[PDB]
């Protein structure tokens, strides 16, 4: 009955809101992000009002050695995984021809690229366990927003990303996750802000994935999109 | 805390299991289908076992007259409704050029103007209480397949009719339901079909939901897509 | 060298333009529109003043046995054909909940089984032929309009009609066509509207799909997107 | 009279293909790509028998610093320029697992950033002259294949970025070019296979941009997709 369940940005926001709706499942974690102190403080926690097991590793998506070794101390823990939570990512809003290189960059690095390295790490370990890869996209993966170019490609890319590790292995699940805007600390913004400006809340969309995860193993969720009812409708 | 969902298509199917979900957590249901003797059964039987209130009469989302006099009933009986599950649907499956003039209407008239119908039916009932009109679409609302064209292009227009409800009724939250292959009497079958054969089980499609459902009332889901794992993964 | 096109809504607007354009270039033309008045004026002159063959009669997409008489007739006038052009369409532009039965009817049976009737009719001799089937869908055959609900929906279903063809009969050429807003008589207008209120001519959508028809017949165009620099671009 | 068009990947393929058809209508032209000697001869050939301006350069796409000091150049030779055709674009086909770190950030730095370095380059050029951006894309910015896992997920971007472009920069027209498969160099082939497996002529191609391109300046083509009728037609 145990499982075991991976999550990347797993310091605060929607990672640390799945890591939390996952515990109280019962599921084992193996968590990583940069900020370890953030994962010691949350695994301490969890472990003890939760009673699950947690393991927590530093790991930077952006490079490809530090995914290795991540994948190689979560595996060497727990043995096989049998959800992988891709959810690091991150955000600079700017007119095309005002981002610079060092933001388009950092957006690749993390939401293409550490995507693609994170499910590749655990693509084996998934097959075996006819597992669930979950990508944290966004809604933006398949539309388009002013300001939002070098982000918005990145998520695009991503979803495409996904849709063919998919097609590339059939023996296993992969779900992306389409948010709209969150009350997080994306886009170098701080938690607090009330719905009503148009933000759901991590502890939202963490109910929406556990509960979803709950379905039998042999039903694949492929996307879900949602959105605040205060974030306007648009395609 | 009581809510009230109209479902059509509620004599079988999915659209039945999700009338069995959404009364496991204590809604008051308005069941419309053609089949009358089907949705009495289920009543009863909801109704004793669920401790539900539970409301049926004769629809055929088809007609009309039909669709508003059901809403009348409807709306008569409950007052406003929180919940429109427009689920009714139909396939046939042919070569463009063999399927009949008859086919194509008939799926015209209920994948498309049927749920124009129940929607619009009930929308200003929704609009007051900020209620969730739920579609079930099909996965292939956004993909193709051979032998699908009359299908298909109905789900595609399903589709583009809800996301334009959705931009005109922002005060409403609009949720495209999009299932692969379900074991249901769809396509001229009926239940009994193994998942292995590349069905979900209409069960897991209403847990989903009903489990979806349960997010707070300013969470607007916008699409899910799921399928079997036995269904080839196709975009 | 001698090539046959049929047009239908040939009468006036994008139809008439796509006549003249591909007259010039010397094709054969059959022209179908419900005004028989206008396809003989066309007709006669385009007969003299660019010397091809013309052949028009009355058709009514709407009606299955017109598009069945008409491409007797056309076939019978000109053997097979080679280019078939189903441009017929109309839009009447209300929120969802206001569009009447009439004109969400109308408009399915023109834009949505209109078009599957024209194709089929036409299909065993594209086949033939290895002919170019073009279909004036839209530019929002793949995007929303607040006030197009009825419009949008049956474009974006003859997209995928359109799309659902080409894979059934790969020996023929599907070419969707997808302007923008353009001077025309549709939605109730009369052309005569300048290009600076967002609108595109008729002559230059005929001038593009002209210069491409030029291509080699192994070139498959499929998609082409145009509109007016004075139309907002939106996706 | 005299128009200006920009060239990337100018050196061979389609690129090439585009300048010779440009060159036919008169175009000047400024050419960029890393193999100056294909340039110089290129040029020299155009030059002389379509006596046209050719100017070339030395441009890597994947050098922010190449990019800039090549539009300099372009822009102190020329001055505005009126059409840009962002060409240049590679690919490695792999299953994703097996994809290196080095075959995806060069597909990136090209595809993705090599287009965006080259649109912001010329960008207020461009808006003073009311000009046209052509980006080679592929049909696959809209759908999967397999092996295809990094090279489409940078197409996906590319269509994102170019759409964005286009939102934020209304008084530009930007069209994207998305051939299937086409006889080149791509994919590390070499010209010279058979339309018959499946390829579109560069030539071809060319032509199709040629005489689109000939519309008048009011009128904005946002998207062509073609192939070969020899490519099975995917969606
Ligand atoms: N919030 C929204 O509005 C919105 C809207 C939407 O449509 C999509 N989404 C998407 O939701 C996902 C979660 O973001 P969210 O939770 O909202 O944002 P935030 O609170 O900033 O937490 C970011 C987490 O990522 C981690 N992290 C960052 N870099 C890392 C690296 N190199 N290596 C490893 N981890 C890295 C970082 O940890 P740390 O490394 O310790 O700094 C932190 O835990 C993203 O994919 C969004 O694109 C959001
Ligand atoms: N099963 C799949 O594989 C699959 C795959 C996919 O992608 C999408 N979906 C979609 O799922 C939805 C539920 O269909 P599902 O449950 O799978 O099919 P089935 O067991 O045949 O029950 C049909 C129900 O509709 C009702 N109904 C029919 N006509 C009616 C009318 N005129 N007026 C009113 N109701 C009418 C009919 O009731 P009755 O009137 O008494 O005969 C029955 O309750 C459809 O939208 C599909 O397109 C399915
Ligand atoms: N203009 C735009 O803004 C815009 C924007 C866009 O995105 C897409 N498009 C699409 O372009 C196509 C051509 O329309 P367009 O040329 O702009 O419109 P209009 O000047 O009204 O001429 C309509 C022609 O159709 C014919 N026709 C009508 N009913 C018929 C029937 N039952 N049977 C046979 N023919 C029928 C009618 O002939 P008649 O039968 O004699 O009355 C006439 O020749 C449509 O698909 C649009 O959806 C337009
Ligand atoms: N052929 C297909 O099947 C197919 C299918 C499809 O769907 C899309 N497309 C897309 O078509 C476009 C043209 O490619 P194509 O003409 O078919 O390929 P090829 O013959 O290899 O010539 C490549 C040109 O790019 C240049 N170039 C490369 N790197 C560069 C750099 N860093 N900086 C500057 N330039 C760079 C290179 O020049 P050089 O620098 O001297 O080596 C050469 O001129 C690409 O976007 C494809 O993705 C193709």
């Amino acid at each position: 009955e145990m499982k075991v369940a991976v999550i990347t940005g797993a310091s605060r926001g929607i990672g640390e809101a799945i890591a939390r709706a996952l515990a109280r499942d019962g599921y084992a974690l193996a968590l990583g992000a940069r900020s370890v102190d953030r994962l010691e403080k949350i695994a301490h926690e969890l472990m003890q009002e939760q009673g699950v097991e947690v393991f927590y590793h530093h790991l930077d998506v952006s490079k490809a050695e530090s995914v290795e070794e991540f994948s190689k101390k979560v595996l060497e823990r727990f043995g096989d995984v049998d959800v992988v939570v891709a959810n690091a990512g991150l955000g600079y809003f700017k007119r095309l021809e005002e981002l610079s290189e060092e933001e388009f960059h950092e957006m690749i690095e993390v939401n293409l690229l550490g995507v693609w390295r994170t499910l590749k790490a655990f693509l084996d370990s998934l097959k075996r366990t006819g597992g669930l890869a979950l990508v944290t996209t966004s809604d933006v993966s398949a539309r388009l927003i002013p300001y939002g170019g070098g982000y918005v490609s990145t998520k695009w890319a991503a979803r495409a990303l996904v849709r063919t590790f998919q097609i590339e292995n059939p023996d296993v699940r992969f779900f992306e996750l389409r948010p709209g805007a969150v009350d997080t600390y994306f886009g170098g913004s701080k938690p607090g802000k009330p719905k009503e400006k148009g933000y759901l809340k991590p502890d939202e969309i963490a109910e929406a994935v556990r509960c979803l995860l709950k379905l039998p193993k042999d039903v694949r969720v492929e996307e879900l999109m949602l959105r605040s009812v205060y974030q306007r409708p648009e395609y």
